């Protein structure tokens, strides 16, 4: 072949978003990971599960980004995925989309590779049980998992309300969801996948 | 005098097993009305026959009803360590019940099943933070059950809630020692409902 | 008379200390109710811990054995990387006695925290619930019962899980109105379960 | 040599003890890696410690500082009501000032625990993460690699999240051929990993 010989490493960006903030963080991160030469970075959303008549009634944002395959997130380097949070937990639609890894994970498709984890709440509260909660399906298939730490120096900042923890990003979107994703915010996002986009490409 | 909802997750029957148990367990308390509810199915009808799920007795529980009860014993199969995405996005849905306080200071536990052992801890703890997004009062079971300092043979059983092992084909069923702890998590939740009422 | 309620804390520099007075005095407000507020013991050196610049607390000092007397424990730590500090955790340590005669077995038990950051409130609460349940302790969330976990206008902690105070990176940030409110209502509603239970 | 791979582990009884040998023997396999055990300072009195009858350890102590020179970090400790121990908690406590410096930012970071009847197991090695994510490490579980992991015949440690095994309430099983090659292959992942970020 020789198809593509600039291509170091392959980063997805998988999420899932009803209201668009996750939506705007993965834009981000995307922004990060772009930022490493040879990084080949792509967007994807999980497939919606409620009935489209329910999401159009509840004001869902219609998503450019292409419903991705359970299949082939073994075709990627670094997977790092975005989520709200329901309760503390991933959303149903992200738990639904990584219920249909098991032929992955019985054949190792994704093992070794890396994992990295966002997150998004109303209020806050949840923000870190979200990702961490996360972090478990990951080790089931063997992913290598990235923590982002204290290397974005917004984290060290507590005068504003802001979201970012060492475990991912996440971003803050009010009760009503009339928050938007901050510079702060938005800047965490991006150092995860810059971060993220650099160990893949070290790694290969 | 006190109302149990036993609300399960199950595919092949495993969860669905221990259910009983648990609602069996919790019978025995007198002035407990129990019943078994299971969380609708979400993957396709055809999917769901050619994996061969198994048919189950119990109806099918609507998510406004949780609201009815004074404890919810939730059963879920692990999937990597979390609840199953069914008993996701069922819970997903009690935004309303949430929003109204309707689930608060109610008692919860849980209760689940994997193949080989691995994630059945974090799938209960991990469903324990939702049910604190509620407020409802979160009961693990510690050592009371004395099957649980037993390791001669595996044997499913946690002190944050019962467990059972399926094997990786799914070919074991819940042992005797398995299916007494959860009988014994149903009783003592019970007993916890009918006092605090 | 009717319930005893402990309030044990770890605090270094105060803040789970003030914390810990607000989560005694929400407890106060339930008629029976009786309350005391008790740390476990210091673990570095006494010359250390005053070069570090600690804060010299009154409350008396708790011994693992006294735990078994109370009908509900709420247990105050600040963090250490997402985890309960090593204080804390030298001393539950100490319970095994406990853990094998049954002693805490269905009390209530209930979490409060710190951090200077914010990162890892959640963490800290949510595995010290661990320890309790292999205790067979009740574990008591908050929830949102407190609206003060509906405004994002402004920094503060409390979460479902528990209250928690923000010190700030150089601990110079005191507990807020708001965080001493959520810590004044856990300390109520725990209370409130504990007199029901008994 | 390639990359400088610490174990570092708590052990009271000597079955972390035990599993540490056999990480560390799973690493030295890894061409170019350089393998050291080293076990973090006991905390109780010697008198106590005399009491509770503790097995004395060979291994050198480690301090809190060196843990910036090696590559890859993988801790071992013994449960306590499902968390790590105190030892290794008092121990992790004292590294801020790695911390603040970035010290250990980006090195690798991986975790095997120990119990008396498995409860507790997964949930330390996983709060034990939380850790090694707020000093930005890298956090390596080891998946279903390990083929004893798919194995339900016979009571075994080892989890996805890292090795464990099962002491028994009285300590007496020793590590199994099965949970000692989930902690060789550990090892030998860990250090492989490490040699390639090199
Ligand atoms: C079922 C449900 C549960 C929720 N649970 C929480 C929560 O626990 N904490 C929180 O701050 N927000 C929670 N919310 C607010 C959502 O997280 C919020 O709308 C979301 O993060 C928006 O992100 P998006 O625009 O990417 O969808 C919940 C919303 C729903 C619908
Ligand atoms: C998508 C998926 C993920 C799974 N993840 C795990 C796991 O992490 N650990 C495990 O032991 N078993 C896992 N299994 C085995 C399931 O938990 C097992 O079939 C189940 O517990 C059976 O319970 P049931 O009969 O109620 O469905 C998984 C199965 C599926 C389909
Ligand atoms: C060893 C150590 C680890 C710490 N880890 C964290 C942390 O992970 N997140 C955080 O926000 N603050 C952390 N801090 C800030 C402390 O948690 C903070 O000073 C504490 O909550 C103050 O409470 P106190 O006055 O009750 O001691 C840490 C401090 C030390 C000494
Ligand atoms: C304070 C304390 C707490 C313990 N908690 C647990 C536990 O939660 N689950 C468990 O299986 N064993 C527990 N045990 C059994 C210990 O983990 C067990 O003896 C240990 O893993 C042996 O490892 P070692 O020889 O490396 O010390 C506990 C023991 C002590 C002393
Ligand atoms: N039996 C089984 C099936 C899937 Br898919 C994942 C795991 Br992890 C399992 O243990
Ligand atoms: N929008 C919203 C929904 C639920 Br359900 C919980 C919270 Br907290 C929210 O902020
Ligand atoms: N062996 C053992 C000792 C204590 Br103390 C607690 C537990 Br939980 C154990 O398994
Ligand atoms: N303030 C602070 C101090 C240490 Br040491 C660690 C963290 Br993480 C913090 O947020």
């Amino acid at each position: 072949q020789g198809i593509d010989p600039f291509t170091m490493a392959k980063i997805l960006v998988l999420y899932y978003s009803m209201y668009g903030h996750i939506e705007t963080m993965a834009h981000a991160v995307a922004e990060g990971a772009k930022k490493v030469d040879g990084a080949e970075v792509i967007i994807k959303r999980v497939p919606e599960t409620m009935p489209p008549e329910i999401f159009a009634k509840a004001g869902g944002k219609t998503q450019n980004a292409p419903v991705a395959t359970p299949q082939e997130l073994a075709d990627y380097d670094a997977i790092i995925f975005g989520t709200p949070t329901r309760f503390g937990n991933m959303s149903g639609q992200m738990r639904t989309f990584l219920d249909q890894t098991g032929g992955l994970w019985a054949s190792g498709s994704l093992y070794g590779k890396l994992g990295s984890v966002f997150s998004s709440t109303g209020t806050g509260g949840g923000q870190e049980q979200t990702i961490t909660s996360t972090w478990t399906t990951l080790a089931h298939h063997g992913m290598v998992i990235v923590p982002i730490g204290y290397a974005a120096q917004e984290l060290f900042d507590v005068s504003q309300v802001r979201g970012g923890t060492p475990y991912g990003a996440t971003t803050i979107a009010g009760g009503d969801g009339s928050r938007q994703p901050s510079q702060e915010e938005l800047s965490i996002a991006r150092y995860q996948g810059e971060y993220v986009a650099g160990l893949a490409v070290k790694l290969n």
